[PDB]
């Protein structure tokens, strides 16, 4: 039974000419799909209306070519072909009963234009602290006005397109806020200095965008309340009321966020830094001033502390875009009461990560269909149903193992799910212990509950923990159908590394003065005051273990042969993660790696220490001179992050032994996850979905073909268009 | 006429069942249209077949899923949309009578699938050193198959898609090379170990690909003969030489390219570090075993140096990527005897920055329609003639300015130009004279000479250099009816950063101690001894001046608040420029800017010194711990490499007086180039190119719409599939 005290969530509210049918709101957020991938667009936000969301908005989407966030994909709403385009999302939206939404985006220098080649146009002219070689025009009136008509002509084609809900974006420091904001804004005009005055461009787009649509469309905006950087940019109780006072009368909802774009880490709070509801000191601060609704993103995935904003006061409606991805469902479960099919966020930010690199589509750490759901038929709910009595083995339950076990049993196949380890997760379970990764938890926590929930439904399955690990002829004669291996990846152990590909002389993590991360978490093995990292990895295992060890009193060195926690600048957890280390007192030594080591003593050399000039000089011989940068540093413990190998011993056994298994009547053994290749885990999980999709493919090892999004040549985007090469001569 | 000399170019040559018709070939190289624009693959190819290139060829074309270079764009012919796609382009390069060629490519690691998820498969297991994140699965001999009979299904597409010629692709260190290359290649069964065993793979590939299309098809295949690395990965006259012999039977034309993956700016050589023909050494060793016609790219455009490694016996064919992007005519000047009209390339790597970043279309700092072909209607060699008597004046000869005239001039204009400068070229001209940059100069020589010849058949039109400076009044009183301001932009003198987008208080270059770019490059004002260079630039500005003035004998440090020649990652040029300031023992201080300066100091900060936990702390404060890592370091001489701005007082004055306009008859003025903000040089170009295309168009300030070359939503990418969205139930 639904919980009564969640029935608040359930009713509805009233958005200017809108109603949205309950509190569930999935706010504007990237896809990697906007106008270019139309089918990706409307499956994902449609299954989310079919889960019960009451409104779904696409990513920020750009109302003319000057505003092109190419190499990132935004939305376009430039002319009737993506009006078409973005209509088939709203129609498949509307079906299931829930409001579309589109956010009106205009970047300003923030957008680089590298498909357009546009000039942006803003409040000064500035170079972008996040595209730094990205500078604007500074606007004169006319340029205000014709900007201020995009916005229009924009807001009329998104009527067009279907659009209930039309925002005027002002968050990410986009362009309403740079007018807003005196960090941008360095006019003497009536559009600078005085509140009133850096106010008057966002009230004039408003007043105009509501003049144009407001009565058929919610005018929303988005609003970043407090730029969380001090005086100096956007402060809650200095102009963010004092904003949201004069705006009031023109909003029909407000959408509120803090930070800017350069951290937007800072709104999308990644779990390693902040929680649940960690946006609400200043949130809160709208409805002490608004008269309208009023929703602000805090990774809400738990109905009691969605109630607690609501009967407090703080917000009206539940906005959410991270927990919508991890689970479309969402709103659906609340409202059977099935609390326990929840699949939680874990903050990691990897479908962040996904839009930060600049176009590939968003993939999740924990709902494997999200990206899915058009190109492959994935739906997040629903699983063929096997119409054989076929049994699957599987050896390991980490995310890719549980993922297979959970999707082959929701499909109808006896599984066996066995391994060494005590719980499931794998590998998980000792990285959600890292410092700060306690949420990563919620991973294994929901396979962990799911697959004990669905023994009891299936009644030959089976899940056997803390077992002998499983040999070659155990799974020969086990009597299963089909096996997976799904045994996973350890760190190496010798040095190996994606610079050289080879050992380094002296690597060797039985010695007493060296470790590997899984001997640093295991915690048995005695580690010394002064603690060299050798780095090789460019994601968190470095930082954290340096993090780690930090915290617990050692004077920590890191020695980084590729860029440190690269990876985590598209995570947005990188300035945070640097900030930690810099307090934390850790030393950090980038462009070097190791040609050598002996007991308490490592060769380091500086990776740009060969010469400049390249000739050539015949075989057997460098074509530079020599590189002479190698120095010796001391520790008392080195610990070696260099790269990961596959485990996959048992799979090699029983490949050569292949010719033996039709005899034991085993129809295939497929390898997912680490085992096959060390992956982020969202991958890992997505090898173990996809095999279970696939189980009755003519080879489950491999996918099968998606359905590919890229234009037919001979069809113009353009309706009506030529699509022949015509020169203007 | 030609000189006769250069009639060996024009001569035909056999490769396998094809004939190229001269020795002018355009290898495989990347655009940014794969199969996913084919307007623009067709287009640009087809421009060049029109221009005499006797082969044009597709960037690397991925065979299957399994090798996705996303986010970065390869060509792909995975199924038979891409063979309608590609052939296109096809059927348009044949209709100017040029061979057409298709590029087969399975990258292993270095293929980062984040669109497909796929698994690549390799030799052995290795993270790529490129993709560091990405792993591959060590290939059994199934796999080994699977991935040979890919490459045959490819080849059997592209015969379909009208090809002439197939490459198997063994350069930049992909699949066919990794097998070869013992860097990558551990086995020890038949296919590791001794050269024939090594070898084995691209063998048995060439053997099949030749099988089943050679009858129609030249096989060709590009191979890396050297790494340029030393032992430990290919030397030419170690397994180069040996392996050209083994597989000498197979090919019917080489392509020999030197390098690898990480470091392929060795390959597409910067002029910053390598002149014309900077690959002979390596690449004439392939006809010193090889009885097949050979070629070997080396950034050629000059038909002397053509010439010589024909008739020397060295290369049979003349090899081109960037040559021909930069002027896809060269072939046709040089058989006419043109040799003043071609266009030629500067070697600054800008087309490559763009792929290199993931995603966006080239585009060529010489060549403002490459890219533009298709989706503008722009041939680089054809255009549209006015059909009125109206004269244009435009003020600054840089880049933009002397681009906007030519084009106009080209296009039947009057035109008066005028600088206060001595020569064309504005900021290009001290730029150029930077170490390592003098072939940036081609750009304004190239402008300069078709400038000077346009005004000997353009008799009203008038070139005015060494000028007083123009005033508004002298615009408003010169007669043109439209106006050009082109007047450039400055660095800045006050410490205007990206960071702030404020002054930093202190910072003065009117100063003695204190110099801008500008004042550096002059050589007038005298620089002391210890030099700190305060960098917020992220491209070749600070690093160029940090050679030049080590170079010079001075003691220099970089304090830089962005990532240090961040741009000169995605050109290329960051390698050796990395190599080339150690050498000069310029010493880099990262994360770090200036809150402060004074005469002889100046007060830095790390740019992570902020607490690393925000809370709410209410108005007038910081949400974090506030930054005490605040210290003082001394100079002789700082030198502010910070920002530009816009040089845009001319314009503001003459839009004040906009009410003047009619009465002096000026139908219209505008504002291009880095005047209406800094741009790339390729950029700046553009804009003058860009205006002068559109000057009769209702607002030639702003770019009217392109083709889009996205998918229609309702059109299936695969011929005679579901558009729909279906779920696998
Ligand atoms: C893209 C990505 C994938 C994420 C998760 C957030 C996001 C994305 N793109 C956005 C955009 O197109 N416009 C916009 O206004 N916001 C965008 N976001 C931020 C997102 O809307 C939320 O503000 C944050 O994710 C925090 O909310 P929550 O995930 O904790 O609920
Ligand atoms: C992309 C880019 C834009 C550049 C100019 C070169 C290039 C690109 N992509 C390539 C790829 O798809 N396959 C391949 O084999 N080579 C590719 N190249 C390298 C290019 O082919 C030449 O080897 C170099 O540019 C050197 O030749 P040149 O430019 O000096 O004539
Ligand atoms: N022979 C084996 N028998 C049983 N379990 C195994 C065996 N080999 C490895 N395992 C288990 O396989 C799991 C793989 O999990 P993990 O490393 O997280 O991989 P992935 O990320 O691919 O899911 C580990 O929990 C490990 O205990
Ligand atoms: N008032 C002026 N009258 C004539 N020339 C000017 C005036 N102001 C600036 N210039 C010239 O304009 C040119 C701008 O060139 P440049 O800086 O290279 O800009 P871009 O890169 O946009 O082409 C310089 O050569 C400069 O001398
Ligand atoms: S990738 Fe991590 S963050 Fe993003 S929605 Fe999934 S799960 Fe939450
Ligand atoms: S961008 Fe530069 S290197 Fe590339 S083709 Fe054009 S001029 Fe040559």
């Amino acid at each position: 039974a639904r919980d009564p005290k969640h029935d608040i969530l359930f009713e509805p509210i009233q958005i200017g000419p809108k109603t949205l049918r309950n509190r569930f709101y999935q706010v504007p957020h990237c896809i990697g799909a906007g106008s270019d991938k139309p089918g990706f667009q409307s499956a994902h936000r449609s299954v989310k209306a079919e889960g019960g969301w009451a409104a779904l908005n696409t990513e920020y989407c750009s109302i003319n070519p000057e505003s092109d966030d190419t190499h990132r994909l935004s939305a376009r709403i430039w002319d009737e072909g993506d009006v078409r385009n973005l209509k088939a999302m709203t129609d498949e939206v509307h079906k299931y009963g829930a409001l579309a939404g589109v956010e009106l985006w205009y970047g300003g220098a923030h957008a680089p234009n590298m498909e357009s080649r546009a000039t942006p146009r803003g409040p000064s002219q500035y170079a972008s602290e996040f595209e730094t070689l990205s500078y604007c025009k500074e606007m004169d009136l006319s340029d205000i006005a014709q900007v201020q008509q995009f916005y229009v002509d924009a807001a009329k084609r998104s009527r067009d397109a279907g659009f209930d809900i039309v925002y005027v974006y002002g968050a990410h420091s986009y362009l309403p806020l740079q007018f807003l904001n005196p960090y941008y804004n360095k006019r003497t005009d009536k559009y600078g200095g005085s509140l009133e005055n850096r106010a008057r461009f966002w009230l004039e787009t408003l007043e105009k965008v509501k003049h144009a649509v407001g009565s058929d469309c919610a005018i929303a905006t988005r609003f970043g309340v407090d730029t969380v950087y001090g005086p100096g940019q956007i402060e809650a109780e200095v102009d963010g009321q004092k904003f949201v006072e004069m705006a009031d009368s023109l909003v029909d909802m407000w959408d509120i966020t803090i930070g800017d774009i350069a951290e937007w880490g800072e709104d999308a709070g990644p779990s390693r830094f902040y929680q649940q509801g960690h946006t609400i000191p200043w949130v809160k601060l709208v409805k002490q001033v608004s008269k309208k609704p009023v929703l602000g993103v805090g990774r809400y995935t738990d109905p009691e502390k969605m109630i607690e904003i609501v009967t407090k006061g703080y917000a009206d409606i539940i906005g959410c875009a991270r927990p919508s991805i991890a689970d479309p469902f969402l709103p659906q479960k609340v409202e059977q009461g099935r609390y326990d099919d929840i699949r939680v966020c874990i903050g990691c930010n990897v479908c962040i990560s996904r839009w930060e690199i600049g176009g590939p589509p968003m993939i999740c750490t924990q709902n494997a269909t999200a990206g899915e759901e058009y190109r492959r038929g994935w739906h997040p709910e629903k699983f063929r149903q096997t119409k054989n009595k076929d049994s699957v083995l599987i050896v390991g339950a980490g995310p890719s193992g549980s993922e297979a076990a959970r999707v082959l049993m929701e499909s109808g196949y006896t599984v066996h799910l066995t391994d060494t380890a005590e719980k499931i997760g794998g590998h998980l379970n000792q990285v959600a212990a890292l410092p700060g990764l306690g949420e990563w938890s919620y991973h294994r926590d929901y396979r962990e509950t799911q697959i004990t929930k669905l023994l009891k439904k299936n009644k030959e399955s089976q899940l056997a923990l803390g077992q002998k690990p499983m040999t070659a002829d155990d799974v020969l004669q086990y009597g299963a159908d089909k096996v997976i291996i799904a045994t996973g990846a350890r760190w190496n152990t010798d040095g190996t590394n994606c610079l050289t590909h080879d050992p380094i002389p002296g690597a060797d993590a039985s010695l007493p003065d060296q470790l590997t991360p899984e001997q640093v978490m295991d915690g048995k093995k005695k580690i010394g005051k002064r603690v060299v990292i050798l780095n090789a990895d460019t994601y968190f295992m470095a930082p954290s273990l340096a993090e780690k060890l930090a915290t617990a009193g050692h004077e920590v060195t890191i020695v980084s042969g590729v860029h440190l926690a690269n990876y985590m600048h598209f995570t947005l957890e990188y300035p945070n993660m640097m900030r930690r280390l810099h307090e934390l007192h850790v030393e950090e030594l980038g462009d070097h790696f190791c040609s050598r080591i002996e007991p308490g003593r490592m060769e380091i050399y500086n990776i740009w220490g060969d010469g400049s000039k390249r000739t050539y000089r015949g075989p057997g011989v460098s074509p530079r001179d020599a590189n002479t940068s190698h120095r010796w540093i001391e520790f008392d413990s080195l610990v070696l992050v260099t790269g990961r190998h596959s485990e996959c011993t048992l799979w090699n056994e029983l490949k050569a032994r292949e010719s033996e298994w039709a005899e034991n009547d085993i129809k295939g053994i497929y390898l997912i996850g680490d085992a096959e290749a060390p992956r982020l885990i969202a991958d890992a999980t997505f090898t173990g979905h996809r095999v279970a999709r696939e189980i009755e493919e003519a080879n489950p090892q491999i996918a099968i073909p998606y359905k590919r999004e890229t234009i037919a040549w001979g069809t113009p985007h353009m309706p009506g268009g030529n699509f022949k090469i015509e020169y203007k001569v």
